[PDB]
């Protein structure tokens, strides 16, 4: 059991979007992939900007969970990897996968993270709730 916490997968069909500012003052946007009490995974839209790389620390990333609310978390970018899917044209499409570790997780921050996690479990149980 290498992972300390259970990670809940987010729906990409109705994707949830996050964003944060870079040192060059540009905005970075990415789709929420999965979430846990320890961090989160996300998918980039474009190819990774040169500025983006592992080790960067972010203050109050805006995670917009739709009806469930908007949240802001500190996090450290731990790893940039590749997510691959098979095209509708039967082509392999590579896009950057981000792995974050949450920082400064006060007792109230994890309060919020559990709120989001249960909402995602209830939701995904409705995704499978329909044959
Ligand atoms: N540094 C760092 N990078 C992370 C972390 N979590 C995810 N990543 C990166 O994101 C890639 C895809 O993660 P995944 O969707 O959970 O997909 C994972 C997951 O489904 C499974 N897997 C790998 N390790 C574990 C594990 O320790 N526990 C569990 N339950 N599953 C694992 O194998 C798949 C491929 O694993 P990878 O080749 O390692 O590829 C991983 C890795 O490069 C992390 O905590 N730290
Ligand atoms: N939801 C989510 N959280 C993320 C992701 N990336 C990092 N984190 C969070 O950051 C914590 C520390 O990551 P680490 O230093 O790379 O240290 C990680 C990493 O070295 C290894 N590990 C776990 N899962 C994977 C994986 O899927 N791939 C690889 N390569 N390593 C993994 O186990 C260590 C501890 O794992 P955790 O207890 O889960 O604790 C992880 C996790 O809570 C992510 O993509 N999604």
């Amino acid at each position: 059991q290498r992972r300390r916490y259970f990670r809940i997968s987010a729906p990409l069909h109705p994707p949830y979007f996050c964003q944060t500012k870079l040192a060059d003052n540009s905005t970075l946007r990415f789709r929420l992939y999965d979430l846990s009490l320890g961090g989160m995974g996300a998918l980039l839209e474009t190819a990774k900007p040169a500025e983006l790389q592992e080790g960067m620390r972010f203050a109050q990333i805006e995670v917009n969970m739709g009806q469930w609310g908007v949240f802001h978390f500190d996090a450290q970018l731990i790893s940039i990897s590749e997510r691959k899917v098979i095209d509708g044209k039967n082509e392999t499409i590579t896009t950057p996968r981000l792995s974050f570790r949450f920082l400064n997780v006060s007792p109230t921050v994890e309060r919020q993270l559990q709120r989001i996690i249960f909402s995602l479990e209830r939701e995904a149980r409705e995704k499978a709730d329909k044959v």
